[PDB]
RNA sequence: GGAUUGACAGAUUGAGAGCUCUUUCUUGAUUUUGUGGGUGGUGGUGCAUGGCCGUUCUUAGUUGGUGGAGUGAUUUGUCUGC
């Protein structure tokens, strides 16, 4: 669901849980750190997503949200001083949640559903 | 899918300075390059200034209010004496 994802990105931006990028994400997944991972499939040459999946096999669950630019936009990378987007382009293309922070019921039901697959 | 940061070892250096290079590794939006602007300056101007001190001047010297003399600038009061 769309709500739980923004909730978890807020709970990990507040307590510094987002591994904003792929090297930090890879290091977190290699360690016992990365508790969640959202990545976009609209990536050229597709090897980064394959590497993310392989590191995920190894901290298991992953999400497959598209729209890398939008993913970064609602991932909190923007300073977003105004109400509207005040930056030309900003993206993440991989986001890893380390610290779960505050917990909401809808989000935990969603992650349990995604774990069940 | 890296604005950037930092560095072992060597060349380089006076340096055990990752200053610069060889290679690579680390770091995460604080930054980096341009514009405006701002700071810092035992930089200049004491002949732009303050404050302070020095000196004229260690002497006894100044000043204005009513009043008098001058058209007036000024003067008397601030003096002949002791
Ligand atoms: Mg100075
Ligand atoms: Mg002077
Ligand atoms: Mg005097
Ligand atoms: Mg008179
Ligand atoms: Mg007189």
């Amino acid at each position: 669901i769309e709500d739980a994802l923004k909730v978890v990105l807020r709970t990990s931006l507040v307590h510094d849980g987002l591994a904003r990028g792929l090297r930090e994400s890879a290091k977190a997944l290699t360690r016992g750190e990365g508790q969640l991972a959202v990545l976009v499939e609209s990536v050229t040459e597709e090897a980064i997503s394959k590497l993310v999946q392989g590191l995920a096999t190894e901290n298991v669950p992953l999400i497959k949200v598209a729209d890398a630019k939008q993913l970064g936009e609602w991932a909190g990378l923007g300073k977003i001083d105004r109400d509207g987007n005040a930056r030309k382009v900003v993206g993440a293309s991989v986001v890893v949640v380390k610290n779960w922070g505050a917990d909401t019921q809808e989000r935990e039901i969603l992650l349990e559903h995604f774990s069940q697959q």
